């Protein structure tokens, strides 16, 4: 059986290995020391769940953080989304999504956001199934980003 | 017009919400306004705020609302979530002046990663931000802004 639970400092080794998996999947910094140094400390800027089979081992993760929307109020942003290849399509990806849903309400967040890769069609179809809205296509939102000098200039 | 940009104080929440409502009312999307004045005060003027707000004051006629994130591609980052300037003050460069400050906040914090989203109709801001060093993300990388709103949320939580 599988259980989606909040992560503990003890899972930071597995989480680091899963961060290097998902990104390799998405194609393009944070050592274990970094994970504990912020993800738990006392002033966490981000938290997460660790899909764990019950020998008991970490088989995927979901990390999120609290952001803000001017239409509803307390929002939740679900960043990284990844399940081990052998363990996909068997309900785990959704259980992580549902858990993020529970945390949202429990924390006064009625809605939740996230970004998605265009070629990553399967996931998009997953999110749409569970009720998500592709605001990029349903409204026209175009993510935009500055890096280094670009931000320096923007700042005037 | 004689205007200054400044950090919002809990007392600016009434004007911030009034402005948010004026916008939504303009787009005929009022019914989508679920935020509250009490939430604006609490969600950012207590323990650990969900957002930060800069207001353009002459009478508050505009605002900028941001906060930081924690993705996984480049680490911490400042993110602009919304900017509004009353119609009577458009063309004055206030919104342009507000964004510059949000960028200065990031740099002042030691962060050079600045993110945001742009509306599809905007044909100047985009090509402009590019001439600055930025790059649209949805037209290129294929990044799509997905949103699980209220109906889907509760349903997922089990309700
Ligand atoms: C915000 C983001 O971070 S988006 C990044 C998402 N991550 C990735 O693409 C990395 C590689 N893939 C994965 O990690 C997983 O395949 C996930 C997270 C996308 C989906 O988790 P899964 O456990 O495979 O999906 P789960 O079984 O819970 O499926 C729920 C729905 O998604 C669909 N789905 C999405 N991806 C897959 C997949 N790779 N294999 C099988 N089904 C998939 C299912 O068919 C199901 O849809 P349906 O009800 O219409 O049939």
């Amino acid at each position: 059986s599988v259980r989606i639970r909040e992560a503990k400092e003890g899972d930071c080794g597995d989480i680091l290995r899963l961060i290097r998996e998902l990104a390799e999947f998405e194609k393009l910094k944070i050592s274990e020391e970094a994970l504990r140094a912020d993800g738990f400390g006392d002033n966490p800027f981000y938290h997460c769940l660790v899909a764990e089979i019950l020998g008991p081992c970490v088989v995927g993760y979901g990390i999120y953080y609290f952001i803000y929307s001017t239409w509803k109020g307390r929002t939740i942003y679900l960043e990284d989304i990844y399940v081990m290849p052998e363990y996909r399509g068997q309900g785990i990806g959704s259980k992580i999504i549902k858990k993020v849903a529970e945390v949202a309400l429990d924390k006064g967040c009625s809605q939740f956001r996230l970004a998605v890769l265009d070629w990553n069609q399967r996931a998009m179809d997953l999110y749409k199934a569970l009720g998500a809205q592709d605001l990029t296509e349903a409204e026209g939102w175009h993510f935009f980003c500055f890096q280094g000098e670009a931000t320096r200039k923007l700042a005037g």
